[PDB]
């Protein structure tokens, strides 16, 4: 029995946080792919939310890694479907970005609040690490581009669209 | 006891253009972390700004590095806080960088007519040799990029600020 | 809208603490070149401060970097000049230097209390990571160095003072 | 015929000059063998003087070019001796250097002058570039050495110039 110090909620909190990265990879894959439409073909957007894809699953295998470390059982369920079949414009695709990373910060935060009320300093560590800093860089970084998408929406929106794509992503 | 040829007011006067570059450099600090926010977001600003920064930090270094080659006492004063908290637009901001550039150099001419009626040839040589011909090189290149971005405002200014922050920066 | 899980109390006491490293830069700068005048002329001790100038500077860089990055919005104010024009002997310098760090020092683990208040974990690992740590170490070797002076004093002070900056800065 | 805005007053200053850096060169041979002496013996303080000696008569050779460039003659007189057959200490040799040095920075300044009242800028350039700058370097290298050597005087003075020799020099 290698479990010490691992309380019964912090386990649950970590399969229930290991099933939203899984469920943000989900959409993340979505939103590569309605891009890479031919009627939609903007072809750097489709490589953002793709490397997201992977990002996250990469999270919710370092969770699972870490669950396994402190003698925890991983429990997996459902995935639930993304939340739309057709993400819009580049700009509704990036708001709808951001509101997902939101809420997965939201449950890190959550899930660290947890641990300090448990008293658990590994779980603390462990966030600290290799996920708050990392969800701030991605949450700045797609504020930034939302600015970017926004200036040029103005009049020529497709040529604001095409242009974001080109020279930035 | 070095100092030679080296007057009293020429000395003062050093220590005020010291200010003066590191007021100047602690403008571009804030310029440069202005076009860094989440709504603003154009990276290639904040370099331009960030480098400048540094340039002029590193004239106030030559300065006092000279002050001390002749003898003189490096006195610092209060960096006063720049002129603005927010720079508006890019436009604004390089109108802003070249009034405060045009200052330096007036500041720089204003110790060299100084020089020239206390006869110091080595103070001469001194702000030719690092300094008049940079800060006009300078202006010339904010001169150039003010053309560019004036050009690019038109009808569709935040298409304009994106592209030349892109394409030019 | 980036900001998320940051207080407005967080984000004025990280402008705070930006003034604090750049003061702190600027004592430096004016520590360096005191031993770098023709009638003090320790350049071991002038390259230690200019070094610390730099660092200071960079540790002020990182905090509005992060400011940037958790929507906060940086806010410049007056650098005021250093608290002596000439510092004296080498370990008054030390001295000097070390009651400047512990300031910091101080004035970081208010800012961790206040982050712990506010339940802000992303800036408690922000702290950790670049600020508590090395400024420990700085400390550790600033007492280091006033230790060595001290034991250099005795009789010969011009001897000793002489031999710690070619033997060990 | 060459000789262009090339007065006779400056023609007879230059070859004054070239006599004057001549006899510092000759100076400098003299202190460096003083200290190369089996009962004075102090190699670093030697490898100074002469390194020196070899400077001045660089300096002397590119007036001698200059004038020939100008289309001015060369006019040579006799090196007059050094004004000491033997040196003293460290202190006194390192002392006599800074006054030698003063006066040859005066003779500098008075030549630069003339070509000011004669309205000669090749000449004026010619100084800048070659000489006023590094006249300047020289003299704060000195007196930076004058202080080490005065804070090792003390009660051990033959302990400090045994040290100051192999520590700095
Ligand atoms: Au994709
Ligand atoms: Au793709
Ligand atoms: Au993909
Ligand atoms: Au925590
Ligand atoms: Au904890
Ligand atoms: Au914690
Ligand atoms: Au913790
Ligand atoms: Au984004
Ligand atoms: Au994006
Ligand atoms: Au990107
Ligand atoms: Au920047
Ligand atoms: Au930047
Ligand atoms: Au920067
Ligand atoms: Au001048
Ligand atoms: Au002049
Ligand atoms: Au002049
Ligand atoms: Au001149
Ligand atoms: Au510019
Ligand atoms: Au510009
Ligand atoms: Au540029
Ligand atoms: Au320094
Ligand atoms: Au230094
Ligand atoms: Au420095
Ligand atoms: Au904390
Ligand atoms: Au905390
Ligand atoms: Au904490
Ligand atoms: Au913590
Ligand atoms: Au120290
Ligand atoms: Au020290
Ligand atoms: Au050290
Ligand atoms: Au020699
Ligand atoms: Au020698
Ligand atoms: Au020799
Ligand atoms: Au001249
Ligand atoms: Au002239
Ligand atoms: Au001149
Ligand atoms: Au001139
Ligand atoms: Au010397
Ligand atoms: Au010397
Ligand atoms: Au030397």
């Amino acid at each position: 029995q290698i479990r010490q110090n691992y309380s019964t909620e912090v386990e649950a909190a970590v399969n229930r946080l290991v099933n939203l990265y899984l469920r943000a990879s989900y959409t993340y894959l979505s939103l590569g792919f309605y891009f890479d439409r031919d009627d939609v073909a903007l072809c750097g957007v489709c490589h953002f939310f793709c490397e997201l894809a992977e990002e996250k699953r990469e999270g919710a295998e370092r969770l699972l890694k870490m669950q396994n470390q402190r003698g925890g059982r991983a429990l997996f369920q459902d995935l639930q479907k993304p939340s739309q079949d057709e993400w819009g414009t580049t700009l509704d695709a990036m708001k709808a970005a951001i509101v997902l990373e939101k809420s997965l910060n939201q449950a890190l935060l959550d899930l660290h609040a947890l641990g300090s009320a448990q008293a658990d300093p590994h779980l603390c560590d462990f966030l600290e690490s290799h996920f708050l800093d990392e969800e701030v860089k991605l949450i700045k970084k797609m504020g930034d581009h939302l600015t970017n998408i926004q200036r040029l929406v103005g009049s020529q929106a497709g040529l604001g669209e095409y242009l974001f794509e080109r020279l930035t992503l």
